[PDB]
């Protein structure tokens, strides 16, 4: 859906609409390039703003109708479409009273350093967080290295009897486990990044068995596991009996993506929780916890006491 391959090349002629021309080098700070996957355009684009000028695309930075951005036979592509972007200079002008050297970092595709307000070239631990965005709920500020979690033994406490693990293994004593992942013993082989393969049955439950490691902060931990909720989570309710299950691991939705998409899915359960199990010790990892698709019968507030 919203991955597809191409993503970088389709972003050269947005991001030079603000001076910017991404070397190999810098690509490869993007973890997808690196590992050649498919990504949301959209999604990186996001990324590469706050890390550029520490805004989000919600600051309109980016929202002349310059080039399009659009999905076209499962690429990202530049072909015409009413989803268009490029830089704004109405916005920049707006922006620059109080950010007075922002004009001359989107000119010339440097990093405004929104932490002293100067020119920097181009590193992706200057700015770590959009300074626009009213965050839903507050973040980790201190992160530590911690074991791998272990969620079987939750997942055998929940109710029902078909389970899809997807991503890495995970066995689950007293109920039927099917595998969805790119590793050579699943039982569904296919690429991860690619979603759901739509042929997979359908399920009592779906565990998301799918971690981002943690880089720089807790914004980016969070933005870089968006485009797997949007591809694997968000998907899962394709995959769900009547009254099913969908638990995945998370990262709260500190970034505008992954809360759309959390939003979207908890929609359509009767009841959506976020849970952090005693095997959960990585202090930005939770469960996102959703509980009877397509039945009727604080999301934002559980996060914040968690992560406070």
């Amino acid at each position: 859906n919203k991955a597809n391959v191409c993503w970088a090349k389709a972003l050269v002629p947005v991001l030079k609409t603000a001076g910017i021309d991404m070397t190999t080098e810098q690509w490869n700070t993007v973890d997808y390039f690196e590992t050649d996957k498919a990504h949301s355009a959209e999604i990186v684009l996001n990324q590469l703003c706050v890390r550029f000028f520490g805004l989000d695309l919600d600051s309109g930075l980016f929202s002349a109708p310059t080039v399009p951005l659009s999905i076209r036979n499962n690429h990202w592509d530049n072909s015409p479409s009413p989803n268009m972007y490029g830089l704004n200079k109405e916005v920049v002008r707006q922006l620059s009273r109080r950010y007075p050297q922002l004009p001359r970092a989107v000119a010339t595709g440097r990093v405004y350093d929104m932490n002293t307000g100067t020119l920097r070239n181009y590193d992706p631990r200057i700015n770590l967080v959009p300074v626009n965005r009213r965050l839903p709920h507050a973040l980790v500020l201190h992160h530590n290295e911690h074991p791998q979690s272990d969620f079987s033994s939750f997942v055998s406490k929940l109710k029902g009897r078909t389970v899809l693990v997807v991503g890495e293994k995970l066995s689950v004593p007293g109920k039927m486990v099917d595998w969805l992942s790119d590793r050579p013993e699943a039982t569904f082989r296919a690429r991860l990044d690619l979603g759901i393969p739509g042929d997979v049955p359908k399920y009592d439950i779906i565990f998301v068995n799918v971690r981002t490691p943690y880089k720089y902060h807790h914004y980016q931990q969070c933005e870089d596991h968006a485009i797997k909720l949007s591809m694997l989570t968000k998907k899962a309710c394709l995959h769900l009996n009547p009254g099913g299950t969908c638990v995945s691991i998370g990262y709260g939705y500190a970034d505008r993506a992954s809360e759309s998409i959390i939003g979207a899915i908890a929609r359509q359960f009767a009841f959506s929780r976020v849970c952090k199990p005693k095997s959960s010790l990585e202090e930005t990892e939770v469960l996102f916890v959703f509980i009877g698709y397509d039945r009727a019968a604080k999301l934002s507030s559980t996060l914040t006491n968690i992560y406070t």
